């Protein structure tokens, strides 16, 4: 009911403030609703256009990440989050004519050949975000968002909606068995939900779901996967892999990482390369 934003900081973070920031514009853009367009004015990145969002109630969480930066084609950043009285100010990678993955995903019947476009963007976001040393651990749709062109831009941070309150509050139906057990994990974590993201796209469905969260969570780490007939034996081979219940079985973990994703032959038709470039089209544009 409340939205929380999670902002993953780097080492050399240089908190803001409103003062920071010269207004630029003020645009309504659809599912992002009012947005405004600001200039950064000091810092290393002075001069930056960004978009600002204020949000009248919601929680921040800052947490820290386990050479500057450059933009990824396939991920939206949060630069800044500061609060100032009683609200929220989030500078963001403008992101003009951007949409929801969800809308789309309500709107279209997704086909393995669609699926391996978006899943493809979104591991090598998922990837470059690993290697900035953040793990998502409930990677889930809502934090998948779409450019005007219709390609894949991950969130860099996360965004959820939160009785005692918890530094972490997850969407179960997405984490992986040693995230729901609390007992220690890693990025291989984050390719467990990958896969989760590809059953439901191919599916419409979720692959573990309870009654209640008690019940999604013994089903998580005990239940059976029925895999879906209908898919290819490529799909159901990748999903498989995803889904090993020991992070060390499953595929990405390995020294290789995210090479171990874009070697399997459910990807083998992807010029990872050109798909880099931005040089590959969306199946459906917003
Ligand atoms: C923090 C979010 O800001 C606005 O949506 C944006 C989002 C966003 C992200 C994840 C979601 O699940 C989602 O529903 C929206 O992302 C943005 C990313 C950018 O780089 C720039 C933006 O202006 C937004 C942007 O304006 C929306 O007002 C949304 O209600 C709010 O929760
Ligand atoms: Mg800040």
């Amino acid at each position: 009911k409340e939205i929380a934003i999670t902002h993953h900081v780097k080492e050399g973070h240089e908190k803001a403030d409103p003062s920071q920031f010269e207004l630029l514009k003020v645009l309504g853009q659809g599912s992002f609703g009012k947005v405004f367009l600001v200039k950064k004015i000091s810092g290393s990145d002075a001069r930056q256009l960004y978009a600002m969002k204020v949000l009248k109630k919601a929680t921040l969480k800052v947490r820290d990440r386990v050479l500057v930066e450059v933009n990824h084609p396939f991920i939206v950043k949060l630069h800044y989050a500061f609060q100032t009285e009683g609200k929220l100010y989030l500078i963001l990678d403008f992101l003009r004519g951007g949409d929801l993955f969800t809308r789309l995903s309500k709107e279209v019947m997704f086909t393995e050949e669609d699926v391996k476009f978006y899943l493809a963007e979104l591991a090598l976001a998922l990837d470059h975000l690993h290697s900035l040393g953040i793990i998502y651990r409930d990677l889930k749709p809502e934090n998948i968002l779409l450019d005007e062109e219709g390609h894949i831009k991950l969130t860099d941070f996360g965004l959820s909606k939160e009785k005692k309150a918890y530094s972490f509050c997850g969407t179960v139906e997405y984490m992986a068995p040693e995230v729901v057990n609390r007992r220690g994990h890693t990025q291989s974590a984050d390719w467990w939900s990958f896969g989760v993201l590809m059953f439901e796209m191919l599916t419409g469905t979720l692959p573990f779901q309870g009654k209640d969260r008690k019940e999604t969570m013994t089903m998580i780490l005990k239940a059976k996967l029925g895999m879906p007939q209908f898919l290819s034996p490529e799909a159901q081979s990748l999903l498989r892999m995803l889904f090993k219940r020991n992070p060390a079985n499953r595929l990405g973990a390995g020294p290789d990482g995210v090479e171990e994703i874009k070697r399997h032959s459910f990807f083998s038709t992807i010029d990872w390369n050109k798909l880099y470039r931005r040089e590959i089209h969306p199946p459906f544009k917003p």
